């Protein structure tokens, strides 16, 4: 908070009384199904120390959630997106540097509750024959409650060096058919990994027995569209005013297979089965304030 | 957040010191009952890289929730809107590209709560005859609670390629007469799919035994009015400054029928029975900044 | 959100650097008790495509909640407002069109909660005579909880065509004397529809045995005052610059009667008994920018 | 929402580039204890259609909560404010009209919750003599929960005609000594109406046995200060530019009496016992833009 | 709050009508994996008393969560970041001083709830043989509930002297596999410290039996990126206008080892095992308003 | 609220169209460990009545939480900050006066909840031999629930006279190892004051058996940094334009000692054991608008 140090709000920010030359570059990778896009903005504030360039890799990455193989009615497979990644890198010989990046790791909290209860009790029982009985009782109770919120997908910022910064979205866990959340490492001795399982002991075909993509999370089938911002600073006295960047949009898929053993369906998951990578190299012209490729 | 990178807020946005020529085109499709409307805005910022055009397909799509067929008092049908869709497409030979789209898939969260309780107990019982009894007891309890919010209709952004982007609204589930939520795949061995069922064993006519549209969701009967935004960018050095777009407003209906078997009503659902499509082609004139059709 | 597409906020809106000529027309219908009023605004933005006119039918519609007929102390009736409606229409031969309308159908949500509990138990019982007993037990519990919010009156946007758009407010349900909510179709074999019932087996007169209007919802007795906005767009090259509109303020009342059968009061409801309609025709002068009637 | 129709926010409002001549008139009615005050504002926007005048009857109405009569220690009375009212009226021959009024009836909502629970149970009991016993059990549970918020006093807008508009504040219910809420119609066969009762079977004097005004609601003793706004529109071509208004500040009191029957206090309430009215007539000069009286 | 003293908001802040010369310095420490960065801003307000310089050590510190040693399948180790620290210091002979620092210790609250319950009970039991029995009972209950929120990592502001100010982020506690939260001092006689334990009695390799970094907190593996602000004030009449600062980015790691004793895994933690320090010295030029190193 | 009296917001505030000369004075007391700092602002509004000076004693006071004495393993002590204070005073002969002070005592609320439950019960029991039994029962329950939020440290504004105003922060209570909150006056016949106790019957050294400062509140070890604002007004016609102020930053510590009696640790607290005071005198020059010392 700028106002908590008694400084007037917005005083220390950069971008005042200057013209920024924005831009846009859109490309679609048919092979990998990644509609990648970057939105750049050249800021050169005279009162600042270095030339600035903020890059927002908005884009979009598809989900690719479908059944890849079926072998009769006994067994079938499934490929689902385990993780989405997007990273930027600079050549080792480059002179520019990575300064900031908005989406960053944040500390997560949890509730906690302690309960203590005392009790007392007493009743008098009687019947027709004149018998009279008594009872005096007491009890204690101690309870601990802990609650927290867990998303389906969890975004993470991989440790950014001077040259490369990258983010990552992973599959935390999912609730299937209103039952307890499952994850990739979940296991059951009878049924196994019931993550994407429709019916435990259905009589349908193996390929048919898979969770409807509508029921599952949206990011599994329709994909994940990132919104990540990074700024590159270049010294204004550098000999060479041209810079190259690489943008990668890799996606990791897992293999989920269910098998009909004797009576019930049994599901098995094989993590990190395939990876699809789409890297494109851009060129920066600091003197002309334009990025083109 | 622009202010989290120490950049002054609003600096990187586009649209400063320029005139945007907005517009409006309204058309009604009597056959399909779709009051489609698009709101365009031509932005040509000199400091930007490409000419811009944001298209907001506000429009409105009717619900069409009515009983289509009745066969005596024994059985009758019902047609209800299973899903609403709206998509924009560009010709394969076109030079413009799709850049951004506001309504996008978002990660959904869930609560979770773990409870543990210890207990102790002890009572002393006595009667008139001098008998004295005792009792010492203890107990443990473990509980897991998981809660989440689920809407009636769920909007999804279908995987957007370079040329076409489309959205989709599907029927998640509905609560009928304050009872447990039902969906298209819900089944009961006795009654079946009780989604749009008034009384389980009523004596009325089959056509009469259907849930009142007022009781059901508003989107089923009065329809769904979208609000989706997409921006198309065209290079300012292109040889041809004219572009064509296609806008589709398809709606998918399902067949719900209840049948009087012997004593109670039995309901069955047949998903994706009909689809109504309304496509219109617009022409864009980048040089004159007007879209007309 | 305009800022989520990287466009500067407010850039795509219409109404900049222009003068709008507002207005007001107020009329009271003594026969129907409807204080109708419309607030118009002529917007002609040069950068826009069509002339604009936004109409806000604020007005007010009375409730008319009273006992219409009494027949001794045995039975009496009651008329209450089941639904309020207001709609605008254009002639079929007109050239203007309906573009937008603010209050629109919105998707409803609901909470859901799944609980699972394991238990264990064990006690030791003894008496004076040296008898020693034991007990070991366990239990499981599964619970489903679903909660949602339901208003007394539910506003709905009837499917708007190109020429006419109309809204609707209906009676969802009401809580009577802190008891479970009742609606028009509620039935009880003994008492019947206990919606507007004061006492189940009171000895008072039939006309006296009705729920106090203060206890009931405000809209039943003091009426409902709408606030609905619609915009009409007319091509600026049209030959005729005069337009006619019709505004309707219909209100639907139901007949609720309770009858003293032998010991207790029995209530019956007859939906859609009366309808009061108040239609007035306005004239639009686009050239002079004034609506008068 | 103005921004939801794509119109720039604040465009359709009235009051731009004009001077409003406000004012204030304060009067105190010693007989009725009503500190009435009105705050007017003359708005004449050229771009508008009619001359405007918004009147805010802020004022203040006292509570008058006191014991009026006592007859020994056997019985005593109490007068408390059952309802506060304030209304404006215009002469039937007047040409001005009532257009708008801010505080208006609003729809009220309620929560609802449905619960279902399954259970299972089993224990093994044994004693010293070798006897072994068993027990297997199960249970079901269905629960309905409904919660809502109810204020002590409820403001209502009486059905406004073209010439007169009036509001109303009534006594919904009150919680006495942390016990269940009571209202004017509450009855108990033993104690009666225990609304303003201190002790059920106290030995104090009848006049002394009344709830402390500090314990009760503030509006009962210190009164209710309204804040209601209304706008009057007059055609600018009218022959006569002078208008008369009447402002009433009526307050309704009830009679609460408790009686010592044999052992306990019994309370009875007589609604609408007294009404205090304070009407003042103001004169409007549209040409000079001043209201004086 | 400035407005709560009747002073116009923002009047007492500093930074009005002046130019601030910001800057940026980025450096990466490959040996320690700390991407440190500082963002300075020179403010010299004529109406103020001293020259100002606010330093924001944004940077980023990696997590370094990995298994360092394995000795067969019997035992293995783990190094995890126990605490992150970042501190600024000034030479003892310097003339500048530390004035303010935004992130500061804050008081934390907790809920509390007291419950009291009275009960009564009575049943009548009878059988075929005409025996009649009775039972009258009562009970009391007292309960205390206390709940609070506890984060995984807790930021602390170490006692700031005139020359040096430093912050600190420590490991409060973590929830492992949805079980009760553990911390560094947690101990169990059977299993020990089960903080980073996968399975209590798994048969896998010791190195394999460790909690997945994705399952654990993000700061453990991907590191912590600080955002801390400090302002240094220097008298404008000082003889020497050059100042030196030191910035440290130390990180503390702990040694977590689990051992297979006979049947189950036993975990032991050794706090404060390693510390990695990265100190860099900057030079301040108040006359030229630039910090370079 | 300024806008609730119909006055334009911000009209009555002071500071418009004037220049304020701010300042800063920083000093560190090595002996007491108090980094005291004051931020002044001279406001002389011509439309106001007196010259103004708002003083914000931001500063910082250390915690000083450490073990002062140990006597073998049998007993040891502990000094912890019981209360932090900061106060400003003016000489009795001075002409300036204290006008306002932002942090002020506020009324605190509490929830309350009353519950009432009715029940009914009935079961039929039978066995193989044909015996049939019955049981009819009922129960009532009344419950009172009261919940509130209590912070660890509570700030208080000591009664401000014309010349001196001072604040105070005291130790309300603390939760130790997730157990019930303890305070300075808490006592247990067996263990005593268990406020800063690690283990009830641990075998470690007495000095070692103390709660970790990280586990305890942050203000205990890292100290409390105040933010308090006060404004001094001086008549502009006074003969003498120089004023003196005194600022005190006293801190009060308590003595907590635990003693090993025979089997368990016993803790005793001695409140108000030490007080550290740091007073500095400043000089105000109203004519030159500068405070220096």
């Amino acid at each position: 908070a700028d106002s908590d140090i008694n400084i007037k709000t917005g005083t220390t920010d950069i971008g005042s009384n200057t013209t920024v030359k924005t831009g846009d570059l859109v490309t679609y990778d048919k092979e990998n199904g990644m509609h990648k896009k970057v939105f750049y903005s050249f800021i050169d504030d005279k009162n600042h120390n270095k030339k600035l360039l903020v890059i927002r890799t908005k884009g979009t990455i598809a989900g690719q959630y479908r059944v890849y193989s079926e072998e009769g009615a006994n067994k079938s497979g499934l490929a689902w997106p385990s993780a989405f990644k997007v990273q930027l890198q600079l050549p080792d010989n480059e002179v520019a540097q990575i300064s900031d990046y908005y989406p960053r790791n944040s500390i997560d909290t949890k509730e906690y509750m302690s309960t203590l209860t005392y009790g007392f009790n007493g009743n008098v029982t009687g019947d027709d024959t004149g018998k009279i009985g008594g009872l005096i009782g007491a009890n204690v109770s101690i309870g601990h409650t802990l609650k927290y919120v867990q998303p389906d997908f969890k975004t993470i910022l991989e440790s950014p060096t001077d040259k490369k910064v990258g983010w990552k979205v992973i599959f935390n866990n999912m609730v299937n058919q209103n039952w307890g959340p499952y994850d990739r490492d979940s296991w059951n001795p009878v049924y196994g990994n019931q993550l994407f399982m429709k019916t435990r002991n259905g009589s349908m075909k193996a390929a048919d027995n898979f969770l409807d993509p509508n029921k599952a999370s949206s990011l599994l089938s329709s994909g994940f569209s990132p919104d990540f911002a990074t700024v590159i600073t270049m010294d204004r006295k550098a000999s060479k005013q041209q810079t190259n960047i690489d943008v990668i949009y890799e996606r990791v898929r897992d293999d989920y297979q269910l098998h009909w053993t004797s009576t019930n369906w049994k599901g098995t998951n094989t993590k990190d089965k395939w990876t699809d990578r789409s890297s494109e190299r851009y060129k920066i012209d600091w003197e002309k304030e334009e990025m083109t490729n």
